[PDB]
This record gives structure tokens, sequence and C-alpha cells, in this order.
DNA sequence: GCGATCAGCG
DNA sequence: ACGCTGATCGCA
């Protein structure tokens, strides 16, 4: 019902410097996967190409990696990612479908072909899950079948550039587009080919030393029950706690008691079993997720980890990481922290390089609200997050724990996004009173913020929708709900998103100002890792020197803001040394 | 498959 | 009753 001719060779005019094209990966995680197929759209006609003729082809193989034939493409990364796992290089991606609908309405939650082009009502191609199906039954139909469906999605990329990018430019994102989530995306594809090697001795170690002190832990639990149970298991659990040692029952879930941390805290004055489940809990927390589940993932001959960077699925234009997530690796507590010792360089005398925004949402915040007391803060390189707490914990600058900081920073951004007297009592285990008491004080320095806050809360209700500084968009229809407690959470989205969202638009212009800079400086240095407002890489030790002047200084004028941005940045052997 | 939970970023 | 996430595990 599409024509379209199924090659058996590749053409020149197959090599047009124009084109829509598909390189079909089919799994989920497309490191080192197979490729089913591939379909090319031009102005000569539509083709399904197999990927062994395709990619054997000496030509077809250079026009994949000549900058100046132009591919339009739907998830360009996953296809440039497979491809550099078979040897080849993809240049000139001049469009992406996903990351053209993930900047117009990042709710859809496109994550094919279909579901983008359903925004401009083309409904000629179908679902990826209708054709390969789901679970178990997931396969790769037969070829005139595939080579359908892949045809069917390069002639709807083909037809839709045109009407995404006169979206984008009415809504002031097709630079946004062009210039910044296109270019991130190649260094994206960099950074997950590259992976980051992993010390499994070390690792495997760990989890032999933590299974031992689990045991150790898990029998004083069932001597201090009493009895012995299952540890991971809510009615047990709670049962344990809350109907034989009948402790207090400070909150309840949908299904029973709640054992979640902040509960069982509160309740060590009454039992010290409750943090010995502390202690087993994050133990087995360590054990799971990051020694046994890490070694699963990392590839036994080279001893590395290829995170895959999901650029097109949070609401705020922040990455999130996957199989493995690299961005939430334990650093709070020193046991869970040394688990980073096992991350290191990919080669002999190389070192890890880490530099980090310091309080980067506040001075976001700052400039967006033009608050002259938080400009001035940021103007004199205060640390709000260490003066706040010395307010709290009413102790001296030089008293102030890691773990006090800790705490202040979710204080000063709790307060900030909406946080209730409630919220804030429960946290910081004082008054309800006091609590708001503390907030009122809070918006006394910050007049501009709390202007800025109900300024946003307007703003979004007239537009129906908030935007970031470079023009990222999120639409908040719930902002005008009947109903008190939809409308609520809509609100502390207005409050949040153009600052979290803001502080992502500056990593990202970072990360490809970055890249251009050791392009031009010809440096081995790479990055590795994002970590929201942290960047990570490894560098042949006798560049660490230029990369501490070199770094910070790029990640400094990403942006010119009405206050100063500031780095802190560390380097060495581990990625534990390097803070 | 989902909800509670907890690891991270602010 | 601050916001944005992903992985694991038990299932009242
Ligand atoms: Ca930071």
């Amino acid at each position: 019902k599409m024509a379209f001719t199924l090659a058996d060779r590749v053409t020149e005019e197959m090599l047009a410097d124009k084109a829509a094209l598909v390189v079909e990966v089919v799994e989920e995680n497309y490191h080192d996967a197979p490729i089913v197929g591939i379909a090319v759209v031009n102005e000569h006609g539509r083709f399904f190409l197999r990927p062994e003729t395709a990619l054997a082809d000496p030509q077809f193989v250079a026009w994949l990696g000549d900058e100046t034939k132009k591919k339009s493409m739907f998830d360009s990364k996953r296809a440039a990612v497979a491809l550099k796992w078979k040897g080849i290089e993809l240049c000139g991606v001049s469009f992406d479908l996903l990351l053209a609908a993930y900047l117009l309405d990042p709710a859809q939650g496109v994550d094919d072909v279909a579901a983008a082009a359903k925004m401009k009502q083309y409904e000629a191609v179908r679902p990826d899950e209708a054709v390969y199906g789901k679970g178990a039954k997931r396969a790769v139909p037969d070829e005139p079948v595939l080579a359908e469906h892949l045809v069917r999605k390069a002639a709807a990329i083909w037809e839709l550039e045109r009407p995404f990018l006169d979206e984008l430019r009415r809504n002031e994102q097709d630079r946004l587009l062009v210039e910044l989530e296109q270019p991130l995306s190649s260094i994206l594809a960099e950074m997950e080919f590259a992976g980051v090697k992993v010390d499994t001795k070390r690792l495997e170690q760990m989890g032999k030393e933590l299974a031992e002190q689990l045991g150790t832990v898990e029998q004083r639990i069932y001597e201090l029950a009493g009895q012995e149970f299952n540890i991971n298991s809510p009615k047990q659990l709670g049962v344990i706690l809350f109907e034989k040692l009948q402790l207090p029952v400070l909150k309840k879930t949908k299904t029973g008691y709640s054992t979640s941390a902040d509960v069982l805290e509160k309740l060590a004055p009454y039992h010290e079993i409750v943090e010995n489940i502390l202690h087993y809990r994050q133990l087995g927390k360590l054990q799971s997720t990051y020694i046994e589940g890490l070694l699963k993932v990392v590839r036994p001959a080279t001893k590395k980890v290829h995170t895959i960077f999901n650029q097109a699925l949070t609401q705020t234009g922040r990455l999130s990481s996957t199989e493995p997530n690299l961005q939430n690796i334990p650093i709070r507590l020193e046991e869970g922290r040394k688990i980073r010792q096992a991350f290191v360089p990919s080669e002999s005398d190389w070192l890890i390089f880490a530099a980090d925004y310091s309080q980067i949402e506040l001075r976001v915040l700052a400039h967006i609200a033009e608050d002259d007391n938080l400009m001035e803060a940021f103007r004199r390189d205060l640390d709000i997050h260490t003066k706040t707490a010395m307010d709290i914990f009413q102790v001296s600058e030089d008293e102030v724990t890691p773990n006090m900081r800790r705490q202040a920073k979710a204080v000063n951004f709790g307060i900030v996004y909406g946080i209730s007297d409630y919220g804030l009592a429960q946290n910081l285990n004082i008054s309800r009173k006091e609590a708001a008491e503390f907030i009122e004080r809070y918006f006394e320095s910050f007049p501009g913020v709390k202007r800025y806050m109900e300024n946003i809360v307007q703003e979004a209700k007239q537009k129906g929708y908030v935007t970031t500084l470079l023009h990222r968009r999120r639409y908040l229809p719930d902002i005008t709900s009947r109903n008190f407690n939809v409308r609520s959470f809509a609100e502390r989205m207005a409050m949040n998103t153009p600052i979290q969202g803001s502080a992502a638009d500056i990593i990202k212009k970072a990360m490809i100002d970055l890249n251009a800079r050791l392009k031009e400086e010809r440096l081995q240095a790479h990055l590795l890792l994002q970590v929201h407002d942290e960047l990570i890489l490894e560098a042949p030790k006798e560049e660490m020197e230029r990369l501490c002047r070199l770094v910070p200084e790029v990640m400094e004028q990403a942006v010119t803001l009405r206050v100063p941005l500031k780095v802190d940045y560390h380097y060495g052997s581990t990625w534990y040394d390097a803070k």
C-alpha cells in the first residue's frame, strides 16, 4: 500500500544529498545490538536495504559518514551508537523527529514515529509495538512486513520535517533543536559508546564483604525482633514493628503501615531495631543495585559499562540514565561512596576529572526572579546552603557538617518550590508554627523570589505553559483545574520547571562548548558522564593542568546571567578520588 | 505491573 | 502538603 524498491544492492540515487533515513534497532538497549533493516526516502524514491549488503558497501558507508549528505531521522542517537558498534560513523543528521516532538511537548511521551506523526494528523505509519509485538511475543516480522514499516517510517519523517520545524520556529525553539539538542545527541552518542571502565575485582570483593555484614545485621534484627521473619516483607515488618512491638503508627500507605526511612528515623527513640532495619536496607541497596546490578551489565571483555542517556524523557529537559543508571551512584554515606572507587579511567596513566556547578538552581533563580538580595548573595559568592544550615541548626560556619549542609539544601529548594509548613516541620523535626515562621522569614529576605513564584503561576494560567531560558516548554493544563490538590501540584510545577529546566539548558550548552574547545586544543580528554549539573571526563594525566583551567572556564561562560556561574572541580585516579 | 522504597541531582 | 528521575523487590 506504499510503493518502494526492495533493493538488492546500493545505487547512486540512494545517495542523494538529502534523505530520510531509518537504521532500525529493535532491542531497547541498542548497545552492540543488531541492525535489522534500513530504509531511505529521498527525491528519487523509497528504498529498503538489507543491512548485510548496505553496511558492507563502501559507497553507502561513505554516504553515512559524509556530513554534507543531510539525513532526517527519528532517534538518531540509537542509530549512531548501533553503527559505532559496527565500526561505522554516522554524520550529517540535520533533523531528529524524536527531539523535535520532545521540544514541542514533552508530555506526549513520544517514543516512536507513529506517535510523533499523530501530533500533525499523519497516520500512514504503524506504531512500532503493533509491528514487533510485546514481551515474549516480540519478534522481527517477515521481511516484506518489516520493509514496509521502515519505509513508512522514513516517508513520515520526510513529510513531517517541515511542519515540525514551522511549529518549533513559532515557539522560538528552532535554534533549541538545531544548535543544542541535535549537537548534544551526537556528543551523548560518543559518551555512551566510550563507556566507563569498572574495576570488577574491587566490586566483587566489596560484594563478598557486604554479604557477610548483611548476615550479622540480619541476625541482630531477628534477635531484637525476638523471632525470625522476612525483613523485606511489609506484612511481616509492619506486623513486627506496629503489632508485636506496638510501635506508634506515624504514617500509612494505601496498602498498610509505612516503613519509610523518615518514619523509621522517628521511631529510633522507641526501639533499637529500627536503626538496624535502616542499616540492613542500606547494605542491601548497595548489594542489589550497585554491586550485583553493576556486575550484570559490565561487558566482560572490556570491563566497561555503557549507559544510555535518555534525551527525550524528562518533563524539565534533564537527561536520565538507564541500564545502568550512572546518575545515582552512591556518594553521601561513606560506605556507599566507596563504590565510586570501582569507576576507573579506561587507559593507563589517564585520570578522572569531575566539574560541578555550585548552587546552580539558586543562581538561576536569582537571575530569573531578579531578587536583589539573592543576586547580591551570589555576587559575593556566598554559600546559601551553608548559610541556611547555620541558621537552621544554630551553629557557626565552621560547625556546619556535610550532612547539615545536605539538609539545608532540601530546605532551600523546598521553600522556593512551595513546601508547606507541615512538610518543613516534618523534615526538620521542628514545630509547625516554627516552620511557618521560618518560611515567612525566608521570603522577607527574598521578596523577589516570592513575587516571582506568584507571577509565574499567573503566567502559566494565562499562557497555558511555562518556559526556560532557552525556550524549552512545558504545558500545564492542570493549573486551572478546580480540584485543589491537582491545581496545587501544577502550581509547584510552574514554580520549579523554568528553574530546573534552565539549569538543564545551561549544562547542555556547556557540553557542546566543551567538546568544541577540546577539539580545538587537540586534547585527548573526553566526556564520560553528565549528572545534571556535573560533567565527568577522563584524560591523560599530562592534560590535567590544562583541563583545570579549560573546563571551569567553558562551563562558567556557557551563558551570561545577572550573577556569576561558579564551578567546583577535582581530579584523581578513580571517580571516588575526583572529589 | 505497580507501589513503596531509596539511590542521586536540584 | 518542594521538584526531576531509575532499579529493586514483594505483592495488604
Ligand atoms: Ca552542584
